[PDB]
């Protein structure tokens, strides 16, 4: 402590880490309390938190989500009554792009080996990195070929997901597949074989998924519109409606307590477009009273709905 | 008695009118034995009593069909005898007119009587009418019968029939009744505080009757409380009437609600009110109310959401 | 026809029929539209209905479920303006017991032999009669001597059944079973033989009945309290109520929404005696509302008692 | 500024009795510089305002716990400066009965006011009573303070709590803020017109208070509607509460119901009612009451038994 005022011991620099962040640094020394640590992007300052408490020894910053934003000219300055210093670190073109290819090889090595998982659209070619895409691109190989692109295969990635589609998969989509990811002046690899065993067992629960995924789409369903209990006054009348679905049209049929139930002048059912379950009565006698269900139904599934008329006399 | 002479009849078949207009075939028997038969007949066929100087034989609500010939046979094993009382032409047409001598010899005073549809003049016979001459004068004069203006007769009641009475309606109406050559009639005048009364009153229940008629009611189809579980969607409707047609408000607790996108009302038509929530919530359950009127009255429905969590 | 007046063809007689009644009986002749034909028992007059019409020939008049009140002396008359004509038939000591012991036969005769029947109170000896008791004395034999009769085993009729019982049979009490009808000077028999097969498959079935239905006793049970839905206010407070019972006491649990649910200061049940639930809430809020049920259950069986709580926000 | 010369006190530790009995310690800097500190100290403890000739220091509600010796140093690398404000003994005792005329010297006058218990007088201090004497005399004397009459002073507000008052509490009442050697006070005549109307109301919310308390309440037990299907048996119950004890009774659909063997009602210690159907029928459906009353007043607790059958 002098005073002479605050100067750096180390100068500003840049480390991959963890998560891969970028996580810059430099050591300060000369540091009352009343000293100032502020840092600036493209001379816009960085206006995070406190610029009034520091100690010793090292000063870092930490960038989030890193990418081409990012990029530019930092700078740490420090300052207070007796002096100033700074120390300035430059990320543009040649410099920016060295960082970038940097990230990528930490991005890249975690990797967790291609593997094979089947969803209702076909079969999957996923791989996890810890954690995440920017510019690394991206490419794949079946059996030594670029693969064309098209909209039964597709390519993508998601948050840390980096997966290979393969809508409808057949035999002719067995083989060897392979991850080119590309940081900027290396490339890395990772492999896996969709060949007999794991294979018929993929294109098996595949299968399985979208048959009962087609199924879980067009079963019939009531959506509603019945209560659980109504409760009226003896001789008045009832107007229920209720609203079903299905593809094919469902077809619906009512239950009063537990047999069926016939249309009729006075208890009348009607059903409409495949649409609209209509129950009335045109005066609600005790003996209307009961439970009653209704159920819609077509090829894919069944579905019922549950209500009960009781009946008070005024 | 005594065998032989058979049973002899001392008086043979005569008539009267007695009670409420009922016939009376009277006839004086002597000489019967209780081995002794008293059949009846009217033209060749035989009329049963009960069981077979004291016979006789009711004829109820007299009219044309009771017509024809009648006879009284008395007969056993030691003699028959036979009366007649022969009934058609002119003989019958005396009898015709002579029960209806007595029909019109009392009939209570015409009363006045106002109904929603007009003015009524009436008479009670303590008989009946099947056949009987009827004679509406209006200020001595034949009454021009239209579609306004009616006479007729319904189970022991005449009448006279006025319509949106005007004050030209008012006058000495008069009720001739025409047995034969005789003529009983019955006047009344239909003038000042009397009129000023039925005619009052007759308005009165005019004006009334439209109302309770127009007044929008609430016809039918809403439940008193239902109960759904918290989440699912709900399907009341109700279809109302006016006319006016009505105009038709909800309230959710004692405050009136509006239509939203969520809790959905409607109302097509005129006829039909839809209410609809889409998704109940706790907050969605409550005391609902659907009031329509319009300008004769109004009415109002209630019922109560409540919900159950799952 | 003439006159002379009317007169009996045969006299008075009787003979039993069909369902063993006693049918009377006489032929008539020499017959006005006019005349009388009335009955009598011991002078009093029979008033069944009309005397005022007969035709040809035969006279009748049907005694039912006969017994020993039907006795006495019958007599029919007929009469009108031209003379009267009695036919006496007399029904008393010693014409009467010929009458007893001769319906008896027919009864008797009327016997679907010896069947086995069991049921949770032992096994049971019946026959048919078509049909009656009367004084048919009868009487019972176990291999060829009289039964004692007891509280474990005891004899009777029903209507048109006659039994033998059998509370707690055991092996000593196979064998041969007879049957003997005294209708007053003959006997009748009828027999059957509980023994092995039969016998080890009654005392089956007997067990059986026994187990289910000591069980179908004491197992627990809702008796009444609760209804299917109740509807509140919220904020309301609520007191349900309801009687169980079993032998021995049983157990109470209840279930909001298909779990357990715990007594509670807000959610207070009780249980008392064994004989009472104690539902209550000290203000439902809607977070009350839901499904309840209320079980009950012993060694000899379960029952459950199941409600709904809905509710409104004023 | 300018080496040297520490930063000087023009003027030392002085005080003043500002805006809603604040307390200001007031002090008059020179030859400050931004590199100087200002530090402030009571009893040798530092107290930190902000972040250290205009410094200034608040007390806020001060009383007797803000007392001690008081010090604002100023200090840099130049010079420091100490000021003293001495606070203890004679000095603050004179402090004390300063903040205290201000105090007095300002409070609206006197109120009168009616409570569900008693009657009120009350004065609003703009300020604060922490250690204030106080003195409440009735006519020129000493009020005898027992548990019927009572004083005191509650955040913000000064009072006197006459408990059911009679006339003889009538008169002059005086309320005198004694600070040091001097005195401020408040008198106000409690007599006729004024008293009319006070007293007048105090009843009224006595009277009325005493009935929103016994007056029979339902308490609570009873559903709004239970729906049942026909046959099984119902066991409802509700406590009652009522001073004195209510009585309770019945209706099914507005018309007084009898208690039975098959539909019973019972009531026992006066604060329970049970009602109990016993294999409920359709019949047994219907809108049922349960009223209680007494003579301070009643309620009615309503439900529906709905039933459908099985």
């Amino acid at each position: 402590d002098p005073f002479t005022g605050p100067h750096f011991v180390e100068y500003l620099s840049w480390e991959v880490t963890g998560e891969c962040n970028v996580l810059l640094k430099c050591k300060v020394a000369n540091i009352k309390k009343e000293t100032h640590i502020v840092w600036y992007k493209d001379e816009r300052e960085i206006s995070v938190d406190e610029k009034h408490d520091f100690k010793d020894g090292i000063c870092t910053l930490l960038i989030t989500e890193f990418s081409k934003k990012d990029a530019g000219i930092y700078e740490v300055i420090l300052k207070d009554d007796r002096g100033k210093d700074k120390s300035r670190l430059k990320l543009v073109d040649e410099a920016f792009k060295e960082l970038m290819m940097e990230v990528c090889k930490k991005i890249a090595l975690s990797a967790t080996d291609l593997k094979i998982q089947s969803t209702a659209e076909g079969i999957q070619l996923y791989s996890f990195v810890t954690y995440y895409v920017e510019d690394l691109k991206v490419n794949w190989s079946h059996n030594g070929s670029a693969i064309r692109y098209s909209d039964r295969v597709k390519t993508g990635v998601t948050g840390e997901q980096i997966w290979l589609q393969i809508n409808e998969p057949t035999p002719n989509d067995k083989g060897k597949y392979v991850m080119e990811l590309f940081d900027g002046k290396t490339g890395h690899q990772k492999t896996v074989d969709l060949s007999g065993q794991a294979y018929d067992e993929a294109y098996a629960e595949f299968q399985r998924l979208k048959q009962a995924a087609i199924a879980e789409k067009n079963r019939a369903r009531v959506l509603g519109g019945l209560p659980d209990v109504v409760t009226i006054q003896e001789g008045k009348a009832l107007n229920l409606t209720c609203n079903v679905w299905g593809d094919p049209p469902p077809e619906v049929s009512w239950l009063k307590n537990e047999k069926a139930l016939a249309s009729d002048d006075h208890c009348n059912l009607k059903f409409e477009a495949g649409r609209t379950a209509y129950f009335t009565i045109n005066g609600v006698s005790t003996a209307d009273s009961g439970k009653y269900g209704l159920v819609v139904k077509n090829k894919y599934g069944s579905e019922t709905s549950d209500f009960t008329v009781s009946v008070f006399i005024p």
